[PDB]
């Protein structure tokens, strides 16, 4: 029985190598990374890897692993696939502190934008939650943290960290953690997986995929969204992605709007991506 090496990127940046028989489905590859983070709700994660393209994409549980890598390593990253619209309610403290570990990653590589409170703010529950209780011994008036908070580093972000880091004094990690999440969901962009596309006119647009549906980036002044409820039908043709919108009350037809993808690959990985936040999010 012959066993291929798999290398996952965790979400602590450390890397876990395992085997797995090389006719193996994503599923076995899947269950062994959540056993080794002592992870019971999984439903919400998945792994990705980097297609011949060099896109994203999620492993897909159900079909063979050498399938979908076909050309390329068994190299994969550990993320949140589907991010909980309120975090309060998941059962598990470690679930949470994954979600966390995923959100500094979507703050600090630019996916999600954030204010310089908000930066200051979450940077300074990490703080509490990985270093306990402000201790002045540590820091100093020039005091630059190892820790990874923004974009872009300022030292008045990192002086506003430590400020708020003082207000924390006898939080415990989880409850740091808690209150990390309590402001990251509120986030614009929380949870939003971005895809560049075209409308019907070949306007450059992008599409938000998340909990409350699809959204369609226009300008700053022209942001559309169709809840989950509000669309029928989700397909893909070509480099083009379709959606089907629910007849309006008295109307007598459902309306169709159109995207150009990139290439097919774009427009299949959107239209999966949709149907699978439609999917998790009808039932959750
Ligand atoms: N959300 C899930 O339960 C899920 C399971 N398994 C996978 C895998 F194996 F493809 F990565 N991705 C997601
Ligand atoms: N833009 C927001 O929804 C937002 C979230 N969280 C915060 C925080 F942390 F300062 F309270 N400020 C703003």
């Amino acid at each position: 029985p012959k066993s291929m090496q798999c290398k996952v990127i965790l979400l602590d940046g450390s890397e876990y190598t395992c085997d797995v028989e090389k006719r193996s489905r994503g599923q076995v590859l899947f269950d062994k990374v959540c056993e080794h983070l002592n992870l019971l709700e999984k439903d919400y994660f998945g792994l990705t890897y980097r297609d011949a393209e060099n896109q994203k994409n999620w492993l897909d549980p159900a079909k063979e692993i050498k399938k979908q890598v076909r050309s390329g390593a068994w190299h994969f990253s550990f993320n949140v696939k589907f991010y909980p619209p309120d975090p309060a309610q998941l059962s598990e403290d470690i679930t949470r502190y994954y979600l966390c570990l995923q959100l500094r990653d979507d703050i600090v590589s630019g996916r999600l934008p954030c204010s310089f409170v908000t930066l200051a703010l979450l940077g300074s529950y990490t703080v509490q939650s990985e270093l306990g209780d402000y201790d002045p011994d540590e820091c100093g008036s020039d005091y630059i943290s190892e820790f990874r908070f923004a974009p872009n580093h300022t030292k008045e972000l990192e002086d506003k960290v430590i400020e708020l880091h003082k207000s924390h004094r006898g939080m415990t990690p989880a409850e740091a953690e808690m209150h990390f999440l309590e402001n990251a969901k509120k986030l614009s962009m929380y949870g939003v997986d971005l895809h560049h596309a075209k409308d019907s006119e070949g306007v450059e647009i992008m599409l938000g995929v998340c909990a409350s549906g699809l959204l369609i980036y226009r300008d700053r002044l022209r942001i559309n969204r169709f809840a989950w409820p509000k669309v029928l039908k989700i397909s893909y043709k070509r480099n083009n992605f379709y959606i089907k919108i629910r007849p309006g009350e008295f109307e007598q037809f459902e309306s169709t709007i159109g995207f150009k993808l990139p290439n097919h690959r774009a427009a299949k990985r959107l239209w999966k991506v949709c149907v699978e936040h439609h999917t998790f999010f009808r039932l959750l």
